[PDB]
């Protein structure tokens, strides 16, 4: 039934001036992704004309969903009383107010143009800070394309150091890397290289190794151990912020020395933040003579984003927040209900507005469960749905109880139809 | 004469939620900055209601000026189909044609949301591609935070190693500097590393020391050692992308293997491009199984900077560079005048509608060239004039004669001012 010639013909033309008709590797499907056009609310329609429900939203940046009225008043007259200054504006100052009033620990802030420089301005901060060489990440945590952090990044839970082709053992050397929610097991690596340790970054919720909160018991360990090392805990929220009305950390139990953000608290805007206790923000002050760590950038903190943050912020209230958290609750309860209906022992993780279907045994016809989540994918995009190819999904403000009911429906549809699809 | 109490007032705010009260280290000054609120054509209009030319256009971005009406109109119309997606976008495909078709060079393109980025990415593809660690840069030539090339990009010509605090050894070991303009200088160091040299960064017209461009004799001897070694030519283009109609190196006779953009390219939306022969790019590709060089990114190819970057390559028409060429023609030869006859021995240096004072001497009552320079900053600021701090300025289309003609004189009375407080 559908209809992709637009996209084709859009991938004909983007293959000749982009490298596999690409210019962001996540959004790439074979032989080509579909191509939208516009979103309204909770709703994207492709260039074949298509309206569908958009259950990722960019990556879970949308939580206020596409074209939120009251983000595109904020933003476009932003843009008519100019796009970027080199100088500082009244907005950047009420964004830090508005971000800074979230969380105890985010004292003091500042923003990059994306989430992928904001982590790696985080580990400057901490390299500075301390004046040692090393960092400690989750095995398999993705945290953007920076070098230091592009170590072990691809959801696998081996420890044996796998980067990128070309990044030099200068880098991979001083990235060390723990198991997720394994205290004994983390304690055991961050011990041997305490004296060299700048940081231990965590992702609270990372989705590339199941979408799985951090236990209170193994986030007490790290707490513990940076507090006894003096290594800088750096809480990654580019993605998981949104779980937590005052973040990631905060929902589970534990304080960050730095969190990184992104994504959400602009809800479509390039943006990234550094929020952190004075003392280790304080590597970037430039007002008693030169920093330790300088920090500059064309877009930081421009009043696109800064207005495009202060809105999204405004509009997501407690009562936003509680109500999003409800219809993930519900969404993630109908997919485990349409999961357990086919017989497939799939999993359905999540906190709040997030979610994942995690493909466990490959059904009948498909090589491998990522091949079988990949289908479920294209099928749920025939039945007017857009989740993520390996089973993510979030909740937008727009939605209400008739987005999740429709999801429920095309859910177990397209269930049907890999499966049958998969045994023809 | 000058008013800043609403300035004062919000960097009193900004120091309570940001590190000395500053987001952007480029753009602090002591005790505080000016803030602004708005600009309008070539003019910015502070927090504090003063109205001044811009000469400086947020670090030479703004090459169409503030909220140019059919830059406005296009940023305003994306904004209100969408801000950002999960799925790759007509504009995308229409703003990658645009681009790659200014320079013979630029086959294929791919999209980050800075400059930072896009030269971080450009590293990364010359090491995937050569699977090579060691990186070339030209000492004291500033490229963006990236830790790779955050080495000697201080304005200083030694070639000895000097990095952040906290840069590890392990990153600063695999980067090695090269004297601008110093054919057998550079090629002594690059001979030296020819087997582990990855890539050659340079900048073509490089702002920090001093606004010079590329010889024929460096260039030829650059390309040749990268045609003979296998290293990739990496022409960071990022500012000085805009002194030619196809770029820079194209301006000054030569071919780089991968250009980095951004700035000018979308004047003002944030924004970075790779774009270099396809063979370079291939690294990025997806679309053949998984690519050698994953990079994704949340704002990679978003609608709102597509759709600023169409607009802006629409307005830089060869007639609009042509003419922005003459205004900074005028500019410098009107600044060499003033301080020829203010009796000053500094220099003024640039290409098209880019320059830069490079101060000399230090008058009398300033301990260092620097300090004469900002505190002409200040006194040009007093004038009705922004620059940059260190003597970097740029034409917007929105000036005229007339603008250039303003500058000269509040230049020349700026000098007055800066030469009598120092005697004072
Ligand atoms: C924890 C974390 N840190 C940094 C970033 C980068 O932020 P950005 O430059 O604003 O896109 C991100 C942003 N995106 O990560 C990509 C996202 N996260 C994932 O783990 C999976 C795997 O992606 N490669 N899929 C996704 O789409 C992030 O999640
Ligand atoms: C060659 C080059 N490469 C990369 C970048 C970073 O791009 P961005 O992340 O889009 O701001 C830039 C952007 N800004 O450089 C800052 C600018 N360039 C300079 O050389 C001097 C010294 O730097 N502080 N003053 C400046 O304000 C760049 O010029």
């Amino acid at each position: 039934a559908m209809i992709t010639e637009k996209s084709a013909a859009l991938y004909a033309r983007a293959v000749e001036v982009m490298p596999g008709g690409n210019s962001r590797t996540a959004v790439y499907s074979s032989p080509y992704p579909v191509y939208v056009r516009s979103g309204s609310g909770a709703r994207v329609t492709d260039v074949d004309g298509v309206e569908r429900i958009d259950f990722l939203n960019n990556s879970t940046t949308l939580i206020h969903g596409h074209a939120h009225p009251e983000m595109v008043e904020a933003i476009a007259a932003a843009v008519g009383h100019g796009t970027s200054f080199g100088m500082p504006t009244p907005v950047e100052v009420e964004y830090a107010e508005a971000l800074s009033a979230r969380n105890e620990t985010f004292e003091h802030v500042r923003f990059t143009s994306s989430g992928t420089e904001a982590v790696m301005m985080a580990v400057q901060a901490a390299r500075a800070y301390t004046e040692r060489p090393k960092i400690a990440k989750i095995a398999g945590a993705y945290h953007g394309a920076y070098d230091a952090v592009a170590v072990n990044n691809d959801g696998s839970g081996n420890l044996i150091s796998h980067a990128v082709t070309g990044n030099p053992e200068g880098v991979v050397a001083n990235t060390v890397v723990i198991p997720f929610n394994d205290p004994e097991g983390s304690l055991e690596v961050l011990r041997r290289h305490a004296d060299d340790l700048a940081c231990v970054l965590i992702d609270p919720v990372p989705w590339r190794i199941g979408l799985l909160p951090a236990s209170k018991e193994w986030l007490d360990a790290l707490r513990e151990f940076c507090d006894a090392s003096g290594a800088v805990l750096i809480s990654d929220e580019v993605g998981s912020y949104r779980v937590g009305y005052h973040g990631a950390m905060q929902l589970l139990g534990a304080e960050a020395d730095i969190t990184v953000m992104g994504k959400v608290i602009a809800a479509g805007m390039p943006i990234g933040a550094v929020a952190g206790r004075r003392r280790f923000m304080s590597v970037f002050d430039p007002s008693k003579g030169k920093p330790a760590l300088p920090h500059s950038g064309s877009y930081n903190a421009n009043p696109v984003s800064m207005s495009s943050g202060i809105a999204s912020l405004r509009l997501l209230t407690p009562q936003a927040h509680e109500r999003i958290g409800q219809l993930g609750e519900q969404a993630r309860g109908s997919m485990r209900t349409a999961l357990g209906e086919a017989g497939l022992d799939w999993e359905v993780n999540g906190l709040g507005s997030l979610f994942r279907v995690v493909a466990n045994s490959a059904p009948a016809g498909y090589d491998s469960a990522a091949a079988a989540m990949k289908a479920l994918y294209w099928k749920l995009l025939e039945n007017g749905i857009h989740i993520g190819d390996s089973g993510l999904g979030c909740i937008s403000t727009p939605m209400g109880e008739e987005e999740i009911a429709e999801y429920a429906v095309a859910f177990a549809k397209s269930l049907g139809q890999v499966l049958a699809e998969g045994r023809a």
